[PDB]
Protein backbone atom coordinates (compact mmCIF):
# COMPACT_ATOMS: atom_id res chain seq x y z
CA UNK A 1 0.00 0.00 0.00
CA UNK A 2 2.98 2.41 0.30
CA UNK A 3 1.91 3.49 3.76
CA UNK A 4 4.28 5.52 5.92
CA UNK A 5 5.28 3.22 8.80
CA UNK A 6 4.66 4.23 12.39
CA UNK A 7 8.23 3.75 13.68
CA UNK A 8 9.62 5.63 10.70
CA UNK A 9 13.30 6.08 10.00
CA UNK A 10 14.64 9.53 9.11
CA UNK A 11 16.66 9.75 5.92
CA UNK A 12 19.01 12.43 4.65
CA UNK A 13 17.57 14.75 2.02
CA UNK A 14 20.89 15.57 0.28
CA UNK A 15 24.59 14.71 0.08
CA UNK A 16 26.71 15.92 2.99
CA UNK A 17 28.42 14.77 6.17
CA UNK A 18 27.26 14.33 9.74
CA UNK A 19 27.97 15.74 13.18
CA UNK A 20 26.21 14.68 16.37
CA UNK A 21 25.12 16.89 19.26
CA UNK A 22 23.78 15.07 22.33
CA UNK A 23 22.57 17.27 25.19
CA UNK A 24 20.32 16.22 28.07
CA UNK A 25 16.87 17.11 26.73
CA UNK A 26 17.69 17.16 23.02
CA UNK A 27 19.80 15.15 20.55
CA UNK A 28 19.85 16.70 17.07
CA UNK A 29 21.92 15.62 14.05
CA UNK A 30 23.15 17.68 11.09
CA UNK A 31 24.10 16.50 7.59
CA UNK A 32 26.28 19.48 6.69
CA UNK A 33 26.94 20.19 3.00
CA UNK A 34 29.48 22.18 1.00
CA UNK A 35 26.61 24.65 0.67
CA UNK A 36 24.05 24.74 3.48
CA UNK A 37 22.23 21.99 5.43
CA UNK A 38 19.24 21.01 7.60
CA UNK A 39 18.89 19.79 11.20
CA UNK A 40 17.23 16.49 12.18
CA UNK A 41 15.51 16.53 15.56
CA UNK A 42 14.86 13.07 17.01
CA UNK A 43 14.08 11.44 20.39
CA UNK A 44 17.26 10.67 22.25
CA UNK A 45 17.29 6.90 22.62
CA UNK A 46 16.50 6.58 18.90
CA UNK A 47 19.26 4.46 17.38
CA UNK A 48 21.69 5.80 14.78
CA UNK A 49 23.27 4.27 11.66
CA UNK A 50 25.71 7.15 11.12
CA UNK A 51 29.16 7.43 12.67
CA UNK A 52 29.81 11.14 13.30
CA UNK A 53 31.59 12.65 10.30
CA UNK A 54 30.56 9.78 8.01
CA UNK A 55 29.41 10.62 4.47
CA UNK A 56 25.82 9.99 3.39
CA UNK A 57 23.96 9.55 0.11
CA UNK A 58 20.66 11.41 -0.25
CA UNK A 59 17.99 9.12 1.23
CA UNK A 60 20.55 7.02 3.11
CA UNK A 61 18.90 6.18 6.46
CA UNK A 62 20.29 7.84 9.59
CA UNK A 63 18.04 6.40 12.26
CA UNK A 64 17.07 2.77 11.95
CA UNK A 65 13.59 1.63 11.08
CA UNK A 66 11.32 1.38 8.10
CA UNK A 67 11.78 3.95 5.34
CA UNK A 68 8.79 5.97 4.22
CA UNK A 69 8.93 5.11 0.49
CA UNK A 70 7.69 8.57 -0.52
CA UNK A 71 10.39 10.35 1.48
CA UNK A 72 12.69 7.94 -0.30
CA UNK A 73 11.19 8.55 -3.74
CA UNK A 74 11.61 12.34 -3.70
CA UNK A 75 15.15 12.06 -2.34
CA UNK A 76 16.55 9.17 -4.39
CA UNK A 77 14.17 8.52 -7.30
CA UNK A 78 12.10 5.77 -8.96
CA UNK A 79 14.72 3.04 -9.33
CA UNK A 80 15.76 3.61 -5.73
CA UNK A 81 12.30 3.06 -4.27
CA UNK A 82 11.56 0.30 -6.80
CA UNK A 83 14.60 -1.42 -5.23
CA UNK A 84 13.58 -0.85 -1.58
CA UNK A 85 10.06 -2.14 -2.15
CA UNK A 86 11.08 -5.37 -3.89
CA UNK A 87 13.74 -6.19 -1.31
CA UNK A 88 11.72 -5.14 1.74
CA UNK A 89 8.86 -7.41 0.60
CA UNK A 90 11.13 -10.42 -0.07
CA UNK A 91 12.61 -10.19 3.41
CA UNK A 92 9.15 -11.06 4.78
CA UNK A 93 8.67 -14.11 2.54
CA UNK A 94 12.19 -15.49 2.88
CA UNK A 95 11.68 -15.43 6.65
CA UNK A 96 8.84 -17.93 6.35
CA UNK A 97 10.82 -19.97 3.86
Amino acid sequence: EARRPKAKAVISEIDGVVRIEETEEKLSVFVESEGFSKEYKLPKEARLLVKDGDYVEAGQPLTRGAIDPHQLLEAKGPEAVERYLVEEIQKVYRAQG
